[PDB]
């Protein structure tokens, strides 16, 4: 078993498995959307996905990671922006028809925990076990990653203008 | 493996195990509450205990059933209300702060997966699959089941009055 080790504040806590660098092929997962229907990475097939995991949508900083790349996917070509969290659809959807988002698809990891050890995302121990850490990964139109970022601290933003390719 | 049936409007759902009746005893769970922290049932040793299982608090039904149980919190006698559901801790805790309740403890289902098979709750297909069954259980000072209920129907809500013992 892979550990990978990130922070909140200044505080190591273990992720289980490893984020897909760059040449790897992502895994296909399927995960649930607003409407509670079941949305595969297969459906986006052709088009560049961007994968934006972080703990929770109703916490500080993730909110504000969501409504950046929203703002942001109406200047990308051929590029569907993937918000994926630990939070049920009902909070995603919530945050989203009050903030005025339309841009952004919701992922839920009700139906799909796998994604969770398979893209190296899942954190083991402390108090934010069951989540999913902060993690922006980009791939193409046949899966292929152009760009993974594995964000050392939770507190902190990860990186909007590298994630461009 | 047990299996017991509701419904949303009036589609069958298959729900895992079945909810723990009268004169059974109710297993010891642990689930995460508002700030992270683990609280198990053995805490509330000594005190009533009225659990209150929904699939998600950002639901219309679920969110009437939270207001109604924290405004006759104040009316029970050594009694605790635990709000339990699929939902993350943050997702109940912006509910609770925004509406103002505070008799009510929430509790979220991120650690201690195993609730929902140990009481008979989780749903097995289906657009709710993943989530918890409509369910309100009353447990006295040593875990015994007072009083049990599987609302037959997801939209309607559980019945308050006769939750009483």
């Amino acid at each position: 078993t892979m550990t990978q080790t990130v922070h909140f504040q200044g505080n190591p806590v273990s992720v289980a498995g490893k984020l897909p660098q760059i040449g790897d092929k992502a895994k296909d997962f399927t995960l649930v959307a607003k409407d509670l229907s079941d949305v595969a990475l297969s459906s986006f097939a052709g088009k560049r996905k961007v994968l934006n995991i972080f703990p929770s949508i109703d916490t500080g900083v993730s909110a504000a990671s969501v409504r950046k790349f929203n703002q942001l996917a109406g200047e990308l070509e051929n590029t569907v922006v993937l918000c994926i969290s630990s939070d049920l659809p009902f909070a995603q959807s919530r945050f989203c028809g009050a903030e005025g988002l339309s841009n952004v698809i919701t992922l839920s990891t009700l139906r799909g925990a796998d994604f969770k050890q398979a893209y190296g995302v899942a954190i083991t121990e402390g108090p934010l076990a069951g989540l999913t850490a902060r993690a922006v990964v980009v791939l193409d139109g046949q899966d292929n990653v152009i760009y993974s970022e594995l964000v050392n601290e939770i507190t902190t933003e990860p990186n909007y203008d590298a994630a461009l390719a």
